[PDB]
Formats: structure tokens, sequence, C-alpha cells
């Protein structure tokens, strides 16, 4: 599924994202915006030979299973494509493993980079939440 941005913030909200671990909706938009363009589907294969899986772009060589990833843990106990579905809240309860884990949003490399300190208010801008 390909979602549109207030959709998604709206799907986040009723999953319990909004203000988790203390950050707003916005960023989990944004995280979401640049990890996967919004496609619930997404993969990517890392230069190690893990994949990223889904709308957040969860890592197998932590939190799920793909059944690849020699050497991997599955901290979500979850299949990897699982967080592929259309529904958004297996990725939602793995995401909030991984931002608790210390380091908050910054697991995820492109919220860094791209989203980190910048107006992310403006991807709920309009939206009826
Ligand atoms: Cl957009
Ligand atoms: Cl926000
Ligand atoms: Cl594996």
């Amino acid at each position: 599924k390909v979602f549109g941005r207030c959709e998604l913030a709206a799907a986040m909200k009723r999953h319990g994202l909004d203000n988790y671990r203390g950050y707003s909706l916005g960023n989990w938009v944004c995280a979401a915006k640049f990890e996967s363009n919004f496609n619930t589907q997404a993969t990517n294969r890392n230069t190690d030979g893990s994949t990223d899986y889904g709308i957040l772009q969860i890592n197998s060589r932590w939190w799920c299973n793909d059944g690849r990833t020699p050497g991997s843990r599955n901290l979500c106990n979850i299949p990897c494509s699982a967080l592929l579905s259309s529904d958004i809240t297996a990725s939602v309860n793995c995401a909030k493993k991984i931002v608790s884990d210390g380091n908050g949003m910054n697991a995820w490399v492109a919220w860094r980079n791209r989203c980190k300190g910048t107006d992310v208010q403006a991807w709920i801008r309009g939206c009826r939440l």
C-alpha cells in the first residue's frame, strides 16, 4: 500500500505512535517518507546481507527474521514479511521497540540525515487528526 501523508499520520496516531518516546507525529511521518516513500512493501538489501523492510525500513540484522541474515537476531519476534502488510500494526509495534533501544530515532539513519532538526510539523500540516 502507498499511503497518503495525512492518511499515514492518522494510521500512526491510531496505533499510538504520536509522541511515542517524545517523538511527535511529524517525526514519524518524515521518517517513513524518506525510508519508504510511504510504501508498505518497500524492501532494500544492505551491503552486509541484511535487508530493511516496510514503511520504516526495519532491518533483519536485529529486529525481524527473514531466514537469510546469518548471525542476526529477531528482537521484534516477527517474520520480516509481516512488516510489509497494508496494516501498519507490526511495523509500529516493532518501531516502538527500536526507538526505545537507547538512541531514539537516530536508529533510522534517514531520519537523522533528513528529518532531525527540520520543520517536521510540515509533514502533518493540514491533516485532520
Ligand atoms: Cl508527501
Ligand atoms: Cl510534528
Ligand atoms: Cl536469518
